[PDB]
């Protein structure tokens, strides 16, 4: 019983973290095999910052440049190149601590674990969502870049996001492993500026079936709803639609509570009319939207 | 910017986590040079539960009766004694992967690391408080006792929890690493309660002064109040009272967002007899006492390990 926000064991992922330096600028990378991942922001000054010309920039630098750091061992750069915002600089050691991984894209509403780095130094590991404008709300401070969000699938590490920047609201933009960004964001100084947050109602009613798992069952009332109806009014909440995929993933907690999906959606209707009262459904006070359904049937069953 | 609820790195503690399994019960174990520790009662069968007598169960074992796993490799065990609540098993080879460490009995109010597992394999991180009743609110399955709790201090693994019970009301107790239990609770299969629960105060001053360093200040305001006006006020709400020590550990924060603490207590003391009007802080609409005057600083400064 219980339930919390739940983070992967940060330990594979520690040790990949190094630190990339390049001239004033250090950050974090992600030392994979003989290669380096980091933003490639990191070869930019402040003049290059507004309009940068990456491939311009990069042509410049010599492998000389690019001061790694795995710990106190200097690692020795012998190639770079760029895929899209990511920099990838070739070293002559294999991380003998690389584990089994992957690079994966993830979908907004999705959750992955951050492990927070400061000079190729972990310095915390939390637990975010791909909010459903493409930004997270991370925790990081100057320094922060180079940090990755990642899964944990049994033995394997599923890469899915490194930090790169800090939009004006404080929210935080970044790419997969491959350099694509997520959200319409860019590597450059210019005015950027994040879509009007919604909230991932697939997530809020998964967390509505794990709080009914955990034996929270005040919010339940005798309604159904049409998944129409409920996004309706739903959308008037700005809340995100639901669709026929969420209510076929949300069918397993469906099966396990006895509780429709499309009766969990009148529950939750009432509860953005009514508000909570007083009440907390799992310790919390707000509909929380930052448990997929997988993260669910994984922390109750 | 923002401020999330953030463990320690779990690194250094998924290196210790073994399996240990004894009889029909499989539990983890927390493998610390060439000793195991793990709760006491996985020598325990369900009559055994009910009443048991562990220094007679134990000397009924021997050491094959116990099967640790480290990975997919079988450790033998040379040895067995018990401290108290924590069964521990001397095997025949130190844990390559220990690192520098401490036991440490932390107090109500302290924050740390939670490393669930399940058959010696760790599967989450989650960051939670001792709460003033002793009771962690943690999220464990069937077969997590063992699971530990940690602090991380320059390179010093300070594990201050082991994993032993879930409680009727669906919260967690357990103990320090020499056994000594957390709280009025006893590893047996008995009607157990927890107290009533009370509010970290240090910890939500604290959480509110990393609100005013995120730029949320809206429950600011000019009043200031004496530590005694907001005890008799912080009595009254079930929350702990804030002693002179708690107002000292406070004062970095203070002096970082020119807020004094007995000024942040009259902005409590409003949210107290108040709440939020609808409002949030740092995204929550409850007052926030899981995060202690340290962690804030450290999350608000970026300190790493
Ligand atoms: O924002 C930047 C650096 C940066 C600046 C401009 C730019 F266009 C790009 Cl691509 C990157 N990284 C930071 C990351 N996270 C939190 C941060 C808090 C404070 C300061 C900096 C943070
Ligand atoms: O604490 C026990 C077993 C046990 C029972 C009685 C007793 F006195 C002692 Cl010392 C140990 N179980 C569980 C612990 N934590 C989470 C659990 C979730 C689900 C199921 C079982 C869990
Ligand atoms: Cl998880």
């Amino acid at each position: 019983s219980g339930f919390r926000k739940m983070a992967f064991p940060s330990g594979k992922v520690e040790g990949c973290m190094v630190q990339v330096t390049c001239g004033t600028t250090t950050l974090n990378g992600l030392w994979l095999d003989d290669v380096v991942y980091c933003p490639r922001h990191v070869i930019c000054t402040s003049e290059d910052m507004l309009n940068p010309n990456y491939e311009d920039l990069l042509i410049r630098k010599s492998n000389h440049n690019f001061l790694v750091q795995a710990g106190n061992v200097q690692l020795r750069v012998i190639g770079h190149s760029m895929q899209n915002c990511v920099l990838k600089l070739k070293v002559d050691t294999a991380n003998p601590k690389t584990p089994k991984y992957k690079f994966v894209r993830i979908q907004p509403g999705q959750t992955f674990s951050v492990l927070a780095c400061y000079n190729g130094s972990p310095s915390g590991v939390y637990q975010c969502a791909m909010r459903p404008n493409f930004t997270i709300k991370g925790s990081f401070l100057n320094g922060s870049c180079g940090s990755v969000g990642f899964n944990i699938d049994y033995d394997c590490v599923s890469f899915c996001y490194m930090h790169h920047m800090e939009l004006p609201t404080g929210v935080h933009a970044g790419t997969d492993l491959e350099g694509n960004f997520y959200g319409p964001f860019v590597d450059r100084q210019t005015a950027q500026a994040a879509g009007t947050d919604t909230t991932i109602t697939v997530n809020v009613l998964a967390w509505l079936y794990a709080a009914v798992i955990n034996g929270d069952r005040w919010f339940l009332n005798r309604f159904t709803t049409t998944l129409n109806d409920f996004n309706l009014v739903a959308m008037k909440y700005n809340y995100e639609p639901l669709t026929q995929d969420h209510v076929d993933i949300l069918g397993p907690l469906s099966a396990q509570t006895g509780i429709a999906v499309l009766d969990m959606c009148a529950s939750l209707k009432e509860l953005l009319q009514n508000g909570m009262n007083g009440r907390t459904i799992l310790g919390s006070a707000l509909l929380e939207d930052e448990f997929t359904p997988f993260d669910v049937v994984r922390q109750c069953s």
